[PDB]
Protein backbone atom coordinates (compact mmCIF):
# COMPACT_ATOMS: atom_id res chain seq x y z
CA UNK A 1 0.00 0.00 0.00
CA UNK A 2 1.39 3.57 -1.18
CA UNK A 3 -0.40 6.55 -2.63
CA UNK A 4 -3.54 4.69 -1.50
CA UNK A 5 -6.87 7.29 -1.64
CA UNK A 6 -7.51 9.03 2.05
CA UNK A 7 -7.94 12.95 1.56
CA UNK A 8 -6.07 15.57 -0.35
CA UNK A 9 -5.30 17.58 2.89
CA UNK A 10 -2.80 14.76 3.98
CA UNK A 11 -1.33 14.81 0.65
CA UNK A 12 -1.09 18.39 0.63
CA UNK A 13 0.56 18.41 4.02
CA UNK A 14 2.82 15.57 3.08
CA UNK A 15 4.20 17.18 -0.62
CA UNK A 16 5.01 20.42 1.26
CA UNK A 17 6.79 18.79 4.46
CA UNK A 18 8.67 16.52 2.20
CA UNK A 19 9.65 19.80 0.14
CA UNK A 20 10.73 21.41 3.22
CA UNK A 21 12.69 19.02 5.11
CA UNK A 22 14.44 18.22 1.76
CA UNK A 23 15.10 22.04 0.28
CA UNK A 24 16.08 23.21 4.05
CA UNK A 25 19.47 20.89 3.04
CA UNK A 26 19.66 20.56 -0.13
CA UNK A 27 23.14 21.13 -1.54
CA UNK A 28 22.73 19.63 -5.00
CA UNK A 29 22.76 21.39 -8.22
CA UNK A 30 20.98 18.56 -9.85
CA UNK A 31 17.95 18.61 -7.93
CA UNK A 32 15.60 20.42 -9.72
CA UNK A 33 11.91 21.20 -7.95
CA UNK A 34 9.70 24.02 -8.05
CA UNK A 35 8.84 23.14 -4.53
CA UNK A 36 12.68 22.84 -3.57
CA UNK A 37 13.77 25.88 -5.16
CA UNK A 38 10.78 28.21 -3.65
CA UNK A 39 11.45 26.29 0.26
CA UNK A 40 14.95 27.65 0.02
CA UNK A 41 13.66 31.41 0.02
CA UNK A 42 11.92 30.20 3.46
CA UNK A 43 14.81 28.12 4.91
CA UNK A 44 17.75 30.90 4.12
CA UNK A 45 14.99 33.85 5.60
CA UNK A 46 14.46 31.10 9.04
CA UNK A 47 17.81 30.10 9.23
CA UNK A 48 18.61 34.27 9.56
CA UNK A 49 15.39 34.82 12.00
CA UNK A 50 16.66 35.51 15.60
CA UNK A 51 13.92 38.70 16.22
CA UNK A 52 11.34 35.80 16.70
CA UNK A 53 11.97 36.26 20.62
CA UNK A 54 11.66 40.13 20.14
CA UNK A 55 8.36 40.06 17.60
CA UNK A 56 9.41 37.17 14.54
CA UNK A 57 7.63 37.26 11.15
CA UNK A 58 4.67 35.49 9.76
CA UNK A 59 6.90 32.50 7.99
CA UNK A 60 8.99 32.07 11.38
CA UNK A 61 5.85 30.87 12.83
CA UNK A 62 4.23 28.90 9.49
CA UNK A 63 7.39 26.61 8.96
CA UNK A 64 7.56 25.22 12.96
CA UNK A 65 3.82 24.05 11.50
CA UNK A 66 5.23 21.55 8.84
CA UNK A 67 8.64 20.86 10.53
CA UNK A 68 6.42 19.65 13.44
CA UNK A 69 5.41 16.86 11.68
CA UNK A 70 8.99 15.99 9.63
CA UNK A 71 9.92 15.93 14.22
CA UNK A 72 7.53 13.42 14.39
CA UNK A 73 8.95 11.20 11.06
CA UNK A 74 12.67 11.97 11.56
CA UNK A 75 13.86 8.64 12.59
CA UNK A 76 17.79 10.40 13.04
CA UNK A 77 17.08 11.91 16.77
CA UNK A 78 19.75 14.51 15.81
CA UNK A 79 17.83 16.17 12.97
CA UNK A 80 19.93 17.87 10.57
CA UNK A 81 17.23 20.42 10.00
CA UNK A 82 17.63 23.31 12.59
CA UNK A 83 13.98 24.00 13.10
CA UNK A 84 13.03 20.19 13.55
CA UNK A 85 15.30 19.67 16.83
CA UNK A 86 13.63 23.22 17.75
CA UNK A 87 10.06 22.03 17.85
CA UNK A 88 11.79 18.59 20.12
CA UNK A 89 13.19 21.21 22.75
CA UNK A 90 9.53 23.30 22.44
CA UNK A 91 7.47 19.99 23.02
CA UNK A 92 4.36 22.62 21.48
CA UNK A 93 2.47 21.17 24.40
CA UNK A 94 1.87 24.98 25.35
CA UNK A 95 1.15 24.27 28.87
CA UNK A 96 -1.02 26.68 29.69
CA UNK A 97 -2.23 28.19 26.30
CA UNK A 98 -5.82 27.09 26.85
CA UNK A 99 -5.77 23.38 25.80
CA UNK A 100 -6.97 24.42 22.02
CA UNK A 101 -10.26 24.80 23.19
CA UNK A 102 -13.39 27.43 22.55
CA UNK A 103 -13.03 26.69 19.04
CA UNK A 104 -15.83 26.69 16.78
CA UNK A 105 -15.49 24.64 13.51
CA UNK A 106 -12.88 21.77 14.81
CA UNK A 107 -14.28 19.66 18.23
CA UNK A 108 -11.22 17.10 17.83
CA UNK A 109 -12.17 16.02 14.48
CA UNK A 110 -10.69 15.90 11.09
CA UNK A 111 -7.57 15.51 12.51
CA UNK A 112 -5.75 18.31 10.52
CA UNK A 113 -7.72 20.86 12.14
CA UNK A 114 -4.52 23.33 12.35
CA UNK A 115 -5.17 23.77 8.30
CA UNK A 116 -7.11 26.57 9.54
CA UNK A 117 -4.03 28.78 10.03
CA UNK A 118 -3.60 28.61 6.42
CA UNK A 119 -6.66 30.96 6.12
CA UNK A 120 -4.30 33.90 7.52
CA UNK A 121 -1.55 32.99 4.89
CA UNK A 122 -0.68 35.70 2.27
CA UNK A 123 -3.36 35.68 -0.35
CA UNK A 124 -0.73 35.97 -2.88
CA UNK A 125 1.73 33.33 -0.79
CA UNK A 126 4.48 34.30 -2.56
CA UNK A 127 7.08 31.75 -1.09
CA UNK A 128 4.62 28.75 0.10
CA UNK A 129 1.94 26.34 -1.97
CA UNK A 130 -1.23 28.27 -2.88
ZN1 LIG B 1 16.56 19.77 -3.65
ZN1 LIG C 1 11.19 35.81 9.78
ZN1 LIG D 1 14.08 15.65 12.07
Amino acid sequence: ATQSPGDSRRLSIQRAIQSLVHAAQCRNANCSLPSCQKMKRVVQHTKGCKRKTNGGCPICKQLIALAAYHAKHCQENKCPVPFCLNIKQKGGSGGGTGGGSGTIEGRGDGGTTFEHLWSSLEPDSTYFDL
